[PDB]
Order: C-alpha cells, then sequence, then structure tokens
C-alpha cells in the first residue's frame, strides 16, 4: 500500500513520525498486510494553497 | 488532512470500510485533528497496473 | 455445462473463488460430467445496476 | 445471485432437479447467502447448437 | 430495525460507537436487510437506575 | 444489557433466532461483558404499525 497524505503546514517532526508511524500500523492492521509493505508519503500544504467551499481553509477553517 | 490510498484489487467491501475507518482515526488520534475534516481516497490498483522493481507486483510479491 | 453467475459487488478475490470452486463441483457432481467440462464466469452487479420489485436492490437487500 | 446454467440436451427431469438444488447450495453456502436469494436459469443447447474448437460438441465431445 | 440497548454507564465514546457498528451489521447481516435501515438507541443506566433481583446492580454483578 | 428490537414482521423463526445470537454476541464482544447478561426482546411491527415519513413503511418508498 502506498499512502500520500495532504496536511495543513504546521507541525512537529515528533507528530508527523506519529502520524506516519499510527497510519502505517492502521494500513498493515486492517488489510492483514506486511508492515514492510506500507509506504507512506506526507504531502504539507502551505497556508494559502489549501481550499474548502473556495475560501483558504486558513480563514473558514 | 486527506489520505489517499493505493492498494492492489482483490478486497471486500467490509475490509475496505476498515481501512477506512482505521486509517480516519489513526490520522485524527495523532494530529489531534477533528474526525470530521479527515478524508480518505481509497485508489485500486489492477493487477497489472502496480509494478515493484520494474516487474509486476503480483508477480514479485 | 457453462454457468454464468450474476452477483452483487464487493467481495473479496477469495470468496469468488470458492464460488467458482464450489460451484464446479456441485455442477460436474450433479451431471455426472468431467470437472474439465466445468466453466464458470461471473458477473459482477454494479450497486445501482440490478433492481429487485422495481427499486434498487441496495435498498431492498432481497 | 442468478446463475444461467447452459448445458447440453438430453438429460431427465429428475437429473437437472439435482443441478438447481445442488448448485443453489453451492452458491448460498459459498457466499454466505440466502437460499431464497438464489435463482438458477437451466438453458438446454441441442444437439448441433454448441460448438468446441468450431466442430460440433456431439462429435468432439470436449 | 430499530434496537434499543439499555447499558449500565460508563464506557468510553469509543466503545459505544462500536456497540453501535457491530450491532447493526448482525441486525443487518441476520435479517438480510439493507444497514441503511439500521437505527440503534443507546439508552445508558445510571448507578442507582437498574436492579437485578430487586438489588442494585453496581452492586449484585 | 437488554436490547429491545423493534422489526417489522413477516420472518422465521429460524431468522430472528439467528438475529438474537448475532446481536448478543455483538453485544457481548463489544461491551467486553458476559453473554449471560446480554438479554434481547424482540418486537414485531404490524404491516399497519410503523410509519416512516408519516405514510406506512408498507408503502415507503
Ligand atoms: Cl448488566
Amino acid at each position: 500500500p502506498i499512502a500520500q497524505i495532504h496536511i495543513r503546514e504546521g507541525r512537529s517532526d515528533e507528530q508527523k513520525e506519529t502520524l506516519i508511524r499510527e497510519v502505517s500500523e492502521a494500513i498493515s492492521r486492517s488489510l492483514d498486510a506486511p508492515l514492510t509493505s506500507v509506504r507512506v508519503i506526507i504531502t504539507e500544504m502551505a497556508k494559502g494553497h489549501f481550499g474548502i467551499g473556495g475560501e483558504l481553509a486558513s480563514k473558514v477553517r
């Protein structure tokens, strides 16, 4: 499995590390797949690069 | 957060549903994010559409 | 014998493969026919492509 | 599930009725589906209506 | 189907959520029923509001 | 736990017997409760005794 996760930029290396591990375990667990086959890509979203409903996420929320 | 997960085709609706849930909870847990903000897209990979080391995954396993 | 089986989508490769095997054995057994002559085609039915009583199956379930 | 089974003509009512029952049970069993959702259609193939390898089946048998 | 489940209070949101899901699936499965049509009400029982044998349950387990 | 399940009418004994068992196990499983403590009441709804949206269910949708 290959997960690409889009997240708003603003987080700790530690927190992102936790995301990677937690997600990888959830994938491996629920697909009954080896952990080794699980790859996670995290793609950070700059403050003005993500929109919800045509507004900026930063603005509305 | 928006996770797109690429997986090999061949799984029950039940198992995919559990992937979605488990992954969503891992994301919302580790980012301290509302669940409501978590979106998961599952993109299935046909047997002949995913290669590992230049050779088909079904093959290479 | 050639069986075409229409089933609702949503099942594991494993389960469909069991269906194929089980059905094949039931045909061969009951017709006293060689297994080799038994062919099975599964045709999956998308969640809006199968109706019971004019309503979607998804909605009545049976 | 809806199975349509194509078989060569020439069989007893009994034997076909066993086919229907056996197949139905194999489907219900392997899909973990209610028996009562299982429908089987048997379509018989006349002696000159089924070909294997471009030659009539009656002639080549399998 | 409409299930109202009476349970003793004292359990995680997480855990009640899983009750709802599991029970819904058991109903839909065993009645061959659309899930959509399954509705579950959890009503909670305060420690002094549930009696077994004229005794408080709290007490008698 | 005590579930009361409202269901339409018109089913097997066998099917209702499965419902009871399936549900009971889902409750016991998800609450980590003893089976023995699980009670299920099933209440059947006559053809003209259940309404969805003010019409009869027999008739919706
Ligand atoms: Cl109790």
